[PDB]
């Protein structure tokens, strides 16, 4: 319910028809695929995106968090690793050297984000399990300036699966890092949010199309319901086959 | 596309735009970076198989695009900028080899029509390089991954790097996330931009400013690189420019 | 019972290092890199479990490691210069867990034996971190993988790192080149650096000077910031020091 | 340098050895990482201004180098393993250039003798690369930095990294460091570490093996190579080798 939000999104299901047939000839779009060995990442669901009253917060959460507890249910029931972000700041003083909001205050108000305050706590109705890990980032992917790619790499995860906030911002550029990285990115779709209109749905579609596949919750769920214990995972070597396209000849 | 969807997609489009820049700007986002004082032009695959037809990674688009970058490009060199060019392109296209440099983009777009050193691997001839200039050849989305950029932006102190080419959801978005994280300010003249379905330059130029970078004309882009001191004589801004603060909520217990 | 040893190593490694140091000043190594105008300092290590005894880790001669340490934070915060801290602590140290976060340095010294958030993982009292300096958490040898160091120095425009700490053969030296790597002039004062068996500090010191840093007194290095301007007014030396020059080896063909 | 003193450094250096080993011993370091099960082979700069003499860079010793990096790269393409190659060159050595490729080492080392496509830029005819195999460029220390490795050992699951090359006390080091950080295994054939001054090689070879990656004998990665399955065969080891775990010890308070 909205003014604008019906017309909003009946239009850009006719847009993205029309982009699905130019990049369905072209070979684009196409599936990563699950692979054996997966990762579970809730970006930034701490209290000042999840709770309304924060410069952060976004609406959704209603439906967000259900299907995060589900998520959750599964992957611990197999012992997946689970993940949480909370993007938080020490020093929030941009004319200090040791100020570690970089560049970003220049884009976002990183300045209301203060580390270890109520607004960074990972929300209540989906707290951190013992052995889960929460990575206090600085920048919207979840991969500068953490440890995430050390825990990944090392102990050979090759699947990601991610959730949380924003489409817009901090989960988008975690996908595309991730694939870039060597990870496959699967996003359940009602688990991600924001708060301004018409970005979850162009977001999702544009990491659809070029860096991850957008699933429903029920298919992840599913997928890791047929996990064997994470112990007895190995990961895939190499990407699945593709319908390969033949590159084009030089014209002289 | 036919008009009628192109019609109606800019006119939401326009309506999404107001609705969220009055969210944002309530709420502290889109504030402006700003130009620093040492900037970097980079120049993301304008290559043969964006510029030209025929390869199925062709944007459209290139007659606006072209002589805007020349624009950049005249700027840029007469003040000794350094100019970057990238192309993505790879060595080895058999994904079942274990030196394959494809990964898993492979498995989202078709990778394997870029081979290395081919007609559709070069710059265009409109806008080639000039001595000095350097071309980095590069195998994921953002021009970071995997190359060397970084090393020259680190340790030759730049701090603005502006970004033009193809596309707008893809290669060019993660390249201003990336850059913007690292620590060089984004800058994108938004003529130089370009794609290949609707509504995408519109809707990533919109989501970049917002979070990421400016979104600039290319006239102030060149106005900005013409009042520049030749580069031997820049030095970068230190910190990032003062801002309208909002408030931190306090806690409620 | 007395062996000489230390004497002897010391005296046979100074024949060693005048032999090497001849062979490279010959080739044109061991250069000066030279201290920049926008320094940080960085203390490796200097957590309980290194500095006090009783820990697998611990490292004599923190009686004459301490006082110099505390000369260049004395020194560098009269200037506003940022000081960072490491320590090597791990949060989940069961190998067999996927959120470990040992990785494979476990395979090598017992990383099992430093908990976070025990006093061994606490930055030493004498050395305290002041209001505003950083505490980094760090999971492998060099100060860099996996933290936060690089968007910090990256983005506020840092030239140089003055590098002090535990060890010299393992998290300092690795510090020291992922620095120069990157783009940050090391300065290593050498009473700052300790280790906890013979001849490491002294040759991996000289390997340092030769190809990776400046070995300094730390006489110098507070010298050098007691003639700095303060923090604030500082901008980076955008490019390296020039060079007595080698001219390159002609080809056969 | 003087044989006497070649001699008594050989003979004093295993003295610091022996003694540093009952330490790291007593401590609990020096843990064996062992030999995973999906390799890949890279050889650290024997291109000519290594392996031939006459370049500022050229390193003594490759009659017994070569021999032994051609049985690993024999055992190696029999099994389909991936051989990577770096040579560490530079496009555009300019010191005072915005595009100028060497950074800050060129502060440190002759980086200006090093030109890209030069004779001397070339991999050894002795060990030529094969069909598949990659070279890659690099400009600093570790291979690692501003090149595309870690693209390829991620995506393609790498788990260990058999390192050979020049030169122990410089890019060998660092690139196993930097390799065992990342999560990969290194493996160091001793026969086919080189330099070119006294000590080094021992020294870094000690302190690799005591922190890093095991040092074998070429012999022991022959036999492992050919002992594996088909390259498209093997799966890696998803976390640790079980070690012995040293008790970390209690709070005093």
């Amino acid at each position: 319910f909205n003014d604008i939000e019906a017309r909003l999104a009946a239009v850009l299901e006719e847009a993205f028809e029309a982009g699905t047939s130019i990049y369905n000839e072209r070979g684009f779009k196409r599936r990563i695929g699950y692979g054996n060995r997966p990762a579970v990442i809730h970006i930034d669901l701490a209290n000042a995106w999840t709770q309304p009253g924060h410069p952060f917060s976004c609406p959704g959460m209603e439906t967000i968090i259900p299907n995060v507890q589900r998520i959750n249910e599964a992957a611990r029931a197999k012992g997946v690793p689970v993940f949480y972000t909370t993007n938080v700041y020490r020093n929030r003083d941009a004319s200090s050297g040791t100020n570690d909001m970089g560049l970003w205050y220049s884009k976002i108000p990183t300045e209301t984000l203060p580390a270890d305050s109520y607004w960074a706590q990972i929300d209540d109705r989906i707290a951190p399990a013992d052995g889960e890990v929460v990575i206090e980032k600085n920048r919207a992917s979840a991969f500068p300036g953490t440890n995430l790619e050390l825990f990944l790499t090392s102990n050979r995860i090759d699947t990601l699966i991610v959730t949380g906030a924003t489409a817009a911002g901090c989960v988008r550029h975690t996908v595309e890092d991730a694939i870039a990285k060597g990870f496959r990115p699967i996003i359940p779709r009602e688990t991600i949010g924001d708060r301004v209109p018409g970005v979850v749905q162009w977001n999702l579609y544009d990491i659809d199309n070029k860096f991850g596949d957008v699933e429903s919750t029920d298919s992840v769920v599913q997928y890791l319901d047929a996990l064997p214990q994470f112990e007895d995972t190995v990961p895939k070597t190499l990407s699945d086959p593709q319908p390969e396209v033949e590159a084009p000849a030089d014209p002289v």
